């Protein structure tokens, strides 16, 4: 027999912001004092090692708003 | 017999922000003193090691609003 | 016999912030003193290790509003 | 056969925070002022100030001294 | 046969923060001033100031001294 | 047969932050000033100032001294 599928989601979303000012953002991390002492360091497969390292991100978008949509129709 | 599926969700969502000001944000972490003493360090499969390291994020979106929708129709 | 499914949820929702000012936010963690003494450090399958390290996030959205929807229809 | 290791670590923080600093919505409000002066005689030095609001932060203090003397004498 | 290692580490932080600094929505408001002067006689030096608002940040202070002396004498 | 390793490490920070700095929405406001003068006699030096707002940042202070002296004497 007949199968009829009418997939028509309707989207009039508003995702919005107003910011009067962004400013005076100070990302100033400071490293310490670090010592590693050994007869050997022995690192093998997919070892990740950070010694006294800095990983720094400053992210300051004026909006930074997101709208994520997934639409799926599976007929089987 | 006949199967009829009508999928029409209606969406007039509002996600909104007003901010008069963002500022004076101070991300200033400080490392200490770290000592590792050994005869060996011996790291194998998928070891993750951080010694005295700083991983630092400042995220300051003026809005930062999110909307997420998943729509699924499965006919089986 | 005939099957009819009508899926039409209607959404007019409002998610909203008003803020006069965000500011004077001070993320300033300090490390101490850490000592690890050994004959060996010996790490294998998916060991995660942190000695005297800092993981630091400041997240300061002017809005930061979220809306999440899942719509699912399963015919089987 | 002597070994000497002289390795002091100074991670120290010295800080002064003086005056106003972290204030939010500070709103000092001077009222109306009126001065009416008639027939005043001054026979010596005059110093005068008139006004609605003095909003002063004055900091002759604060500020820092670090002194650290390091000496190694082997002899 | 002597070994001397002289390796002091100075990571030290010395900070002065003096005056106004991190204020948010500071709104000092001087109201109305009126001065009416009639028939005043001054027979010596006059110093006069008139005004609605003195908004002042004045810092003779703050500022820093680091003195750090390092001496190694072997002899 | 003597070994001397003189290697002091300076990573130190000396900072002065004096005056106004990181203010947000600082809005000083002087209201109306009126001065009316009649028949005033001055027989010596006059100093006068009139105005709605003085908005002064004045920093004779701040400033830094670093003095670090290194001496290695073997003899």
């Amino acid at each position: 027999g007949s199968v009829q599928i009418v997939y028509k989601p309707v989207d009039l979303s508003k995702v919005t912001s107003k910011c009067g000012s962004l400013g005076n953002i100070h990302h100033k991390p400071g490293g310490g004092q670090v010592e590693v002492k050994s007869e050997k360091l022995d690192f093998k497969d997919r070892v990740q090692s950070k010694i006294g390292s800095l990983d720094n991100i400053t992210h300051v978008p004026g909006g930074g708003n997101k709208k994520i949509e997934t639409h799926k129709l599976t007929f089987r």
